[PDB]
């Protein structure tokens, strides 16, 4: 029992340890670049 339950916290932390970087990822990339690429976007009417 004790190894059955190593085994299942094991085989759900990791899985989602995992999965929730990949989820994450997506989630927390937009959130620099979103903003940053707006200002360097709007930017371009000085480069205008």
């Amino acid at each position: 029992s004790i190894k059955q339950t190593r085994l299942q916290q094991l085989n759900k932390i990791q899985t989602l340890t995992r999965a929730n970087l990949q989820a994450q990822e997506e989630l927390r990339q937009k959130e620099l670049d979103l903003l940053e690429a707006e200002l360097q976007y709007q930017q371009q009417a000085d480069g205008q």
